[PDB]
């Protein structure tokens, strides 16, 4: 239960320097492979730098606050090059970067094809991650992976709102259980059924004996809208009632 | 009325294998189309794959729920390559991921550029996708397009909160309609104005000959803040009321 | 205090054309530079197009709402080619594309390496972004940046509701400041405490010599619940009250 963000297509990645094309970050996928042909080169099976300093990188991106649990990483899978050490840099609002764990120098790979996996405890919590190289066998080649918490079913709702009320004296007379029902329609359909939250902003209404008597619920509610059932019982006179009403869609 | 995703720039890519960095799926929006100079070659006009077996694919992704709607397929533009059937595949949750269909193999292209467009009745919700190649004339070229629904204008609203009560004696005495008016200052401005929900959290007040009246409203709405006007009438006493506010902003 | 779009790998970008995958748009951030070795190509320091006409162009884009607040244009840095002029097109929804100030054809670069910058007043709004290269020295090759606002504290919060009530005559009889508390399970834990919003939306109470008295207060929130705390004072006598809860996650 976490999820693999390049295997995903979920970041946008970006490197300092690339060998060339053929050795771009779009192969640096943790375990990417290609042909295993000699005679004909479909790029190295890794990002490759062309600048050898020790200030090459690459950035990973996207606009959704992640939280990082892991990161694995890889030498390149057809050259003896790897990545020996790397750094960890990142940042929540795209201006101000933390260096992780005070600039800690992580120890990487040793080969080919090992994979190295450092795990954060608490999360790192980030719009964009950079891995930052230190030392090399031979040349900065890598293979990669950055793992994520799965997104909450609560995150990134719909929401549209409005107003109610009796607007008449239907509720204003009479004796025992006493409902009216206000149709209400949504400004705009959704795509799901939302939940409806309401809340009294005016009471307008007689006590019983002393005793207060008002409800209001949400029911029968659909893409389109929802019923605002208004409740008296008792011998209660209610002259009108006012809700505000929330409506939001989840998963969506 | 859909959004052509890959036009958009609103999805990343991800192929298994690329023949090369020349052929990989930056050139793989349907209708693309280089240079018709021959003496110099600038790029298929496909992504085409490296290895040629049932096993290849590119994943499209980001963050966001899509809805798709359609997807389009063509195949190469300057040689004669085609997929002439292919799976789909997709995940919501970036963990699990489903077969379209139960894995229909879907009929597709039997040219370099007739579009072959397969529609989808529900909408498939997900946040990534894979096409996955099954059969191909002379090899696994493709160029393609996902469309989605548009984003709704109720989608991905910001939101402030916070609470605000009469505090004082201003309504407790007098006859007919009396109001007061208390500023909010949102702790946060807003880059638009806001709407203003608000729900009554506490009454202290007396009746008139047992009518209850009260009321609350939320006006004089900028992108710093609003008015409570609080409201009573009759000759009704009011203590203190208050209210819980939920400030929404849309569209930004 | 704004984003580096690019820089940040904040967007996804795509051309008309590239004159091959060593000139593409991975290539184009601003300042972009790579081995100053005259022996090996590394890649053009700049996107550079394969066709030359008014047609060609790179779009920038991903799902969320950007507030655009200026643009940064560069010639390449490798070889005599820059852009001079071009055009910019923008769009909020991903099917009405607009034209920047009326099709403004803005004057760019006029050598290599001296950055030009436009700066957009009001801020444009927009998921995509396309620079329409209208004029060149030698080809349409370029570098650049663009700026957006930083994504406010308010924005993207996860939402979880329900509805919590007195349920018994825990508060209908007695003298003075009285209170029960109600625990409440949100269905699902946060990953950080959240608000929690109420509103009133049942009364069932006595008033005191005409005094109506009633409060609710959410208190002890945690990632897993809070408790809705119900009150009365005085001699009022409250049979039952309900109240519906929005709790919201900011910054996750
Ligand atoms: C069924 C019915 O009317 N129930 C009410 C109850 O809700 C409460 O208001 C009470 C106050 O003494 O009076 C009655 O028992
Ligand atoms: C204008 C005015 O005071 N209107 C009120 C009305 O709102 C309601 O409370 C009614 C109860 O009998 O008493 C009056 O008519
Ligand atoms: C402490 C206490 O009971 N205060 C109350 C106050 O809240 C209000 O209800 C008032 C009405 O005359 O009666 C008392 O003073
Ligand atoms: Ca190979
Ligand atoms: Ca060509
Ligand atoms: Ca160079
Ligand atoms: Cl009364
Ligand atoms: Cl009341």
């Amino acid at each position: 239960g976490s999820v693999s963000c390049l295997a995903n297509a979920l970041l946008n990645l970006r490197s300092s320097t690339d060998y060339n094309a053929d050795h771009g970050v779009k192969n640096s996928i943790l375990n990417f492979s290609n042909s295993k042909d000699a005679s004909r080169f479909d790029g190295s099976e890794s990002w490759s730098s062309s600048v050898l300093d020790k200030n090459q990188f690459i950035v990973a991106g996207s606009d959704s606050v992640k939280h990082f649990v892991a990161i694995s990483t890889q030498g390149r899978g057809d050259h003896d090059q790897w990545v020996t050490s790397y750094k960890l840099r990142y940042t929540l609002d795209n201006v101000n970067w933390v260096e992780y764990n005070n600039g800690e120098i992580i120890n990487a790979n040793k080969d080919r094809n090992s994979i190295v996996t450092i795990n954060f405890n608490p999360p790192i919590k980030a719009r964009s991650i950079a891995i930052h190289p230190q030392t090399y066998n031979n040349h900065i080649s890598l293979r990669w992976e950055l793992y994520a918490l799965p997104v909450k079913s609560y995150s990134n709702p719909s929401v549209q709102v409005g107003e109610v009320s009796i607007g008449d004296r239907s509720l204003n007379s009479g004796t025992g259980s006493r409902t009216i029902v206000r149709h209400v329609k949504f400004p705009v359909e959704f795509l799901s059924v939302p939940i409806v939250s309401i809340g009294c902003k005016k009471v307008d209404a007689h006590t019983d004996n002393g005793q207060m008597r008002w409800e209001g619920k949400s029911e029968n509610i659909t893409t389109k809208g929802f019923d605002l059932t208004f409740i008296t019982w008792g011998n209660n006179a209610v002259y009108d009632l006012t809700f505000d009403y929330v409506a939001v869609e989840f998963n969506n």
